[PDB]
């Protein structure tokens, strides 16, 4: 992740609730929201 990942959701205004975080344990990574962008 990066220090800009947090502001990345507040920049494009997107609900992570609609995105699936298949991270290592059900976490939200960047390869998940990106596909949505």
């Amino acid at each position: 992740l990066s220090p800009a990942i947090r502001r990345l959701l507040a920049e494009h205004n997107l609900d992570a609730s609609a995105i699936k975080g298949t991270g290592v344990g059900g976490r939200l990574t960047r390869e998940d929201v990106e596909k949505h962008l």
